[PDB]
């Protein structure tokens, strides 16, 4: 598109209508951005001896950047209502990107005055990395997303990648990127940005619940024709009786000891935690403690493990030690906040097909017992995959990450995001945006140095993200009434999901995707 | 179809016939069925403190159901035997549902005696659970399957599920299900119903068994080019001679120390039992130290884990704590059996593949080994999966299960039923059957009161199942004979497989499938 | 469904009690005739259902009807001794017919019982038709009317026969599920 | 649970024909369908009887009805933000389960339902 | 509507003429 000055390069998109099979969300905001890093690529590292499993290497670049890697990007709080209350899954389909009403304002401080202007001869850059040659950095529930309420106005973050390291130190294999070097498209005030993508095929998401078990699955009311072993020794004891084989045909008594078709998903215990800041032990262990691996001789925290249930039955109150996504209210510090600031998820649907992340996996045999040896057995805390094993995956919230780049590696296992999501060997790609730098007075003789005088300037205006989303509809025999979500229809103080006395959206609570119930 | 009173509504079809390619098994049997739950659908539940792990929540239908699940419900002992002795694996394909020549039978009891006649304007009510909306209970080993003689009768079972529950109580996402709310059709005498089902890929089962093994796989007369470490310290030992590292090349003579390019199966550790009832230990462990695992705080036992070998070589006598399926002899209660009254089934085909049962997996190494600490070795009890693993699934015997619905979750991992068979994503959906509630006597005053008093009355008929398989034929270039399943041509008490003296069918033994030998 | 003999074959004169209540006082008739009546939500929608509408849906109305009977059986009963005995009547009728020139007093819409059964496995007993006229006190006057649904064409069926029917709905507003946000 | 139909009366006028009890007011609602047993004789006599027959055979009828209704909806266009209120069952540990039969067998609505839940404007 | 910054997006119609039958009535404010 081309276009002039006084003449409005695109209008605002901002809705949702429903099509029954699927459903298309608009989005439009305003962003704003600065000049970042001033013109220049910086190399950064790790300080020299401040920490040692967060030794690292990379650089800045002077590169902006959009996201929208959260569903409050583009549902509303009512929407999301209808989505979770009625459909089994759902999925990513299409996606139209739009930038437009683009204006340069560079700014000078004068005296003790900051006046700002137009300059309209100035230009901004955009391109998206299609072929997947920058560091993909989306997906690492970075902030500088869409803003959940559409009137709010978001700065756009900037771009920054890492890179193989040795400590402080880099390798020779370490890789530098000029996005300088990729063709971009300039725009100047009246010019617009198109962008069209499309999902790859990705597994619905599991917007329903489990009526039954994994344990509770047979009939209570016939026995089973199989026969299991269930008395060793135990006979008519009195006279003479030691030991003895005895076999028992499982019936609707033997509950937990019928035979098996099918075994849990895999597990990596956690620590049980309590919100209860008087149960749990007088010492500092978030990370002494805590379940973690290490690659290249480098500790990392393993935070959303497999997907494992938060807690058992009649309980409620211990969570795993970062078992779960955990999101912060509105205004509340980036440093150690309070209990009472902060909210934790609760995976408590998935309790019919993952085990427990705090508790123990089962019981295991370990020796070969014998009249001279008597039978072990070992708790077991760690299990990798088993032919028969059948899980869920975790869940994705209003404001939880949408997809994730699925590394491009030699092997996979199950290639779901482990913070929830979809994951995509080729995700919605990265689109990049900084200013044209401006070179300030230069002088009437020639200098070989390197220009370092800009003038200095900002950039802003709107963006739209089109997404359509195919639906998979509910078909449910279930005869009496299932869970709804809903507001308290109670006499409230404040209005849940909305503006208060001074104007600040604010979410009140995280939410679920799975109310809905269906069979195994 | 639709005729009239004294006309058959069906003819008995029951015969197979083979087609080299592919084989195609007719089966027809009488059943009986009564009024379940006095037309009344009850909520059932676990008593107020009996047992902990067995802990139950669901509801008893009035309705009935039939189930063909088991193998000899379709083949006869001498068809399983052409089967087994001649083709490397096999499948379904096709199905048929029959029922015909209904009568409807009311009883009533007069002074001391009972007296049965016709109720012809009564009607039964049949239906197929195809949109798989209600919870599917086959595929769980359960009685009242088609007997495997075809001149028996059977009492078709009655229809029950289980729900999630928390304890003795129940959730609210819990599920009520009425099967009065699915349209089904009503049949007098002289009524039929036909229904037609098509399976879905599934790999062949393995009717073979390798003549070779994974660590006798290589070159008995040609040595490796590859080298392995096999001497830390010992050298040439006498003088000044404390430590050399030392590396041999690969020959028939290090034939357990050659480079590897496969693993076994997984395994989960299960514990030894002898059916000697003296080599054991004088306690009652059939629980206390048998391998289990546990959902949202419930302990249920891993009955057939993961697919392992029964015993190693030169045993024969070690099984597995319930670590294969055992089948009941004809005529032998249901609540602690002696060892003689059952069959135990051998797994030792499959010793080439996997991991022995009772036996450990492994060693692993757990510390940095040096010149200060001793190298510390670790017995493996519990092995995931691993990138290299090849495993054989376990075995289908005459009278074992054939399918099993694979559950409707987030993920799977090799699912193929752990009692043994076909894992189904869309499996032979339930047909199920009820007698049409019949009103007794009304009153002349008219009563809001729920309607309680019903004419006694039950159901009878035919059955038909016809179900084809496709073949997978043998191509082995064994020169020596194979092995072959047969009678015992001694002189003989019964015949293997027979009525006795006063008619009462009986399977003997188990019969494996593996009788074929392919190579790796 | 069951249905009893209702008034022993007879069509009765009903009326108020000689002196046992005033504001009470009625005239009617009570008929040998039984009749089906769905005029209850819950006989049509499941709780689940009903949820799914409720939760989604600005509005609703009805728009057409299929009404069909079968599977009748007709059992006789006979008191021998002590014992009942209750056999098959194959060669008895039973009587259908639709008042759709609305000539019978409409004694529907009075949330009355023997509605179908909110749960499908249950069975119900048909109601018996009474209906009430013009009356002055225990009395009755000259322009009541007397009805005789004998004089109705009717369809009389064996086991095997079987009644259909079809109907439509006029035009008629929305109900309001919803509730307004704001106030007067 | 509620009454669904009304007959409007048939009389020279009406206001706001809506049923008192709740629902919607039909000019002509779904006709009345009669039921009746065919009154069988019992055993007549030999000799001729002018007398009003009241000799019957006791009977009664049973079979099955079936009723198929459909229903035209209005879709909900609101554009209201924040999450409205929706009925629910309640998630937690409870002894029966709603709208269910129990121990012996008997169907039970434990709450009546309104219809309201979704907001519009004025 | 579609043009540029040195052209008026429009014109001043503030008028009522009559129909007999009809009347319409045209305003304009700043
Ligand atoms: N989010 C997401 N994306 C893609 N696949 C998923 C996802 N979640 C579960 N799966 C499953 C579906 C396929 O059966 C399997 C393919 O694994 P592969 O390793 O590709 O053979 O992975
Ligand atoms: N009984 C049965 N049914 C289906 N598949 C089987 C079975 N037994 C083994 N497999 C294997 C065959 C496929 O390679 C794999 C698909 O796993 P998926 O998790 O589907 O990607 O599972
Ligand atoms: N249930 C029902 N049926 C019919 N009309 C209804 C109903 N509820 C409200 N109304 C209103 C709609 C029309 O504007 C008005 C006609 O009244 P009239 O007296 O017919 O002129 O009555």
């Amino acid at each position: 598109g081309a276009d002039g000055v006084g003449n409005s390069s695109g209008n605002w998109h901002c809705d949702s209508q429903w099509l029954g099979d699927r459903v298309i969300t608009t989005s439009t905001r305003t962003w704003a951005l600065p000049t970042y890093n001033n013109h220049l690529y910086k190399q950064i590292s790790s300080q020299s001896g401040a920490s040692n499993d967060n030794h690292y290497f990379g650089y800045s670049t002077p590169w902006g950047y959009f996201d929208f890697n959260r569903f409050h990007c583009h549902f509303s709080p009512r929407d999301w209502q209808r989505l979770i209350n009625n459909n089994w899954g759902f999925r990513p389909k299409k996606l139209s990107f739009k930038l437009f009403n683009i204006q340069v304002k560079e700014v000078t401080q004068n005296d003790g005055t900051t006046t700002i202007a137009n300059n309209l001869t100035s230009t901004v850059q955009v391109f998206t990395d299609s072929e997947y040659q920058l560091p993909y950095v989306l997906g690492s529930a970075h902030q500088g997303c869409l803003p959940p309420f559409p009137a709010d106005v978001f700065m756009v973050p900037q771009y920054g990648y890492l890179t193989l390291n040795n400590g402080s130190q880099a390798v020779g294999r370490s890789s530098f990127y000029c996005l300088e070097y990729f063709p971009s498209q300039m725009l100047r005030t009246g010019n617009n940005f198109q962008f069209s993508y499309t999902f790859e095929d990705v597994p619905f998401h599991s917007s329903y619940a489990h009526s039954q078990s994994l344990d509770r699955l047979m009939n209570p009311l016939i026995d089973q024709y199989l026969y299991y072993l269930n008395r060793t020794q135990g006979t008519t004891s009195g006279t003479t009786n030691q030991s003895r084989l005895l076999f028992s045909q499982a019936g609707p008594q033997s509950m937990s000891l019928q035979a098996r078709n099918w075994l849990p998903g895999p597990c990596y215990r956690q620590q049980r935690l309590s919100k209860t800041a008087n149960d749990n032990n007088n010492s500092n262990f978030p990370w002494t403690a805590a379940s973690k691996y290490h690659l290249n001789g480098r500790d990392s925290l393993v935070n959303p493990g497999p997907a494992m249930a938060s807690h058992k039955d009649d309980e409620e109150k211990f969570f795993p030690m970062h078992g779960n996504l955990i999101f912060g209210k509105e205004g509340t510090t980036a440093s150690n906040a309070e209990l009472d600031n902060v909210m934790i998820t609760d995976e408590e649907e998935i309790r019919t097909t993952n085990p427990v992340a705090t508790e123990q996996y089962g019981t295991v045999a370990n020796n070969l017992q014998s009249s001279n040896t008597a039978p072990t057995t070992r708790t077991v805390n760690d299990q990798g995959a088993l032919p028969g094993m059948v899980w869920q995956d975790r869940d994705v919230y209003l404001q939880g990450p949408i997809w994730a780049k699925i590394p491009h590696t030699d092997g996979h296992f199950h290639p779901s995001p482990l913070m929830g999501g979809f994951g995509l060997k080729h995700p919605p790609p990265q689109i990049m945006i900084k200013n044209t730098p401006v070179p300030a007075n230069p002088p009437t003789t020639f200098s070989p140095a390197k220009f370092a005088s800009f003038i200095t300037q900002y950039s802003t205006g709107q963006v739209s993200v089109e997404i359509e989303w195919e639906l998979q509809k509910e078909n449910s025999k279930r005869w009496n009434p299932e869970i709804q979500y809903t507001s308290n229809y109670n006499k409230s103080v404040n209005v849940d999901f909305t503006v208060d006395t001074n104007g600040v959206y604010s979410e009140p609570r995280p939410i679920g995707t799975r109310y809905l119930t269906r069979n195994l």
